[PDB]
């Protein structure tokens, strides 16, 4: 009800971008292309998409670069597109905030499934207030709060500090966290980023957790409320 969701496809090999185009749109998203990084700032401005495909080797300003642009504006769905050929870090684009990636070549039904992990959320959430540590979350109102000023976090670091803070006892390994909160049925570095990444902005001091706590061994838990 009932308007199609927007992907922007950021390649250069055209081809692939044309089947991508093909298959999304048989699966009922709408999608636009370009093919050089210097034109995503504005691409996004201007159809905000709903995901961002990416092309970690791009012309103009490769993926990692237009990661840190795009990270700048917005916490929009970022998919990293990688092949073993690529000659620079993918872990620097998640780093700076790409919250998943794919090797070409690639099944284009893995491909439609890691777009639909990225967008689960519904419209409408049912009511539901949590707290970890002295940390607020709304989960309805995507408002994550401290002592009633407003934490500002992409969908994945919301994502996953609310996994953490529904199970408060709950010691989750990176891989039980990939499964739950990326939606895989592979590399759990992706937890380890994101984790970090949502540390430095709920942590009064990241260096000393308080609200995501690392279980040495094991993986990580939801610190005391
Ligand atoms: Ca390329």
């Amino acid at each position: 009800d009932t308007m199609r969701q927007r992907i922007l496809v950021v390649d250069d090999d055209a081809s692939l971008a044309e089947m991508l185009t093909i298959v999304l749109r048989g699966e009922g998203f709408d999608t636009a292309v370009i093919g050089d990084g210097t034109q995503a700032l504005t691409a996004v401005r201007e159809l905000r998409p709903d995901l961002v495909l990416l092309d970690l080797m791009l012309p103009g300003m490769n993926g990692i670069d237009v990661c840190r642009v795009l990270r700048a504006d917005s916490g929009v769905p970022i998919v990293m597109l990688t092949a073993k050929t690529d000659t620079v870090d993918v872990v620097l684009g998640l780093e700076s905030g790409a919250d998943d990636y794919i090797m070409k070549p690639f099944k284009p039904k893995e491909l439609v499934a890691r777009v639909r992990a990225r967008l689960r959320r519904n419209d409408d959430e049912p009511a539901e207030m949590l707290s970890i540590a002295d940390v607020e979350i709304d989960v309805p109102a995507h408002k994550v709060t401290r002592n009633g000023e407003q934490i500002s976090l992409t969908p994945l670091e919301f994502d996953l500090l609310v996994a953490l803070a529904r199970k408060p006892r709950q010691v989750f390994t990176r891989d039980v966290l990939l499964e739950q909160v990326w939606g895989y049925r592979a590399d759990t570095r992706l937890v380890n980023v994101h984790v970090q990444r949502l540390r430095a902005k709920v942590e009064k001091d990241p260096e000393n957790p308080t609200v995501v706590l690392t279980v040495r061994g094991v993986g990580y838990k939801a610190g005391p409320p």
